[PDB]
RNA sequence: UUAAUUAUCUAUUCCGUACUU
RNA sequence: GUACGGAAUAGAUAAUUAAUU
């Protein structure tokens, strides 16, 4: 015995991963290795499409998404089917801005999460007004705590 | 040696919104 | 003049997984 667990079963044990580097794990136990292809690349500079292709043995599939990461990321879950067979920081300025307060300002206040996965925790303050908000990045943290002090400065 | 993933920093290119002059 | 967001590319740093030498 001594093998690894079944295509279903590693899905559960690695839930927090993306689906490319579950195949990077089970590509190995079969002999084959996920070829990855970007498929397309355009846009309008502001709301752009990518695609991606990946090949494991004699079956390959696509995805798309509005980034690289996420395009890859809808293309590598597909294949294991077959295997197993605005802005709330711009809104807050406006906001701020319009009733004639000072800009606002952005601080950390924690970090958390170990170095491959990361999180934050970020503060607000206006000319009145503070809040926290948190997130896997510094802009995360940033776009959370805009979200809820819109709450905070908004009726 | 090869493949996959997150975070931080620096540099370059493109695009959008608000305020001010 | 100031503030904020999105996509792509390059360099540096930390961390995680699999295979191989």
């Amino acid at each position: 015995g001594g093998s690894l667990p079944s295509i279903e079963q590693m899905l559960a044990a690695n839930p927090g991963k993306t689906p490319i580097s579950l195949l990077q794990e089970y590509g190995t136990r079969i002999g084959k290795t996920p070829v990855y292809d970007l498929l397309k690349a355009e846009g309008q500079a502001h709301q752009p499409n990518f695609t991606f292709r990946v090949t494991v043995g004699d079956t390959s599939c696509t995805g798309q998404g509005p980034s690289k990461k996420a395009a890859k990321h809808k293309a590598a879950e597909v294949a294991l089917k077959h295997l197993k067979g605005c802005n709330p920081v711009g809104a807050l300025q406006e906001l701020v801005v319009q009733k004639g307060w000072r800009l606002p300002e952005y601080t950390v206040t924690q970090e958390s999460g170990p170095a491959h996965r990361k999180e934050f925790t970020m503060t607000c303050r206006v000319e009145r007004f503070i809040e926290i908000g948190s997130g896997t990045s510094k802009k995360l943290a940033k776009r959370n705590a805009a979200a809820k002090m819109l709450l905070r400065v908004h009726t």
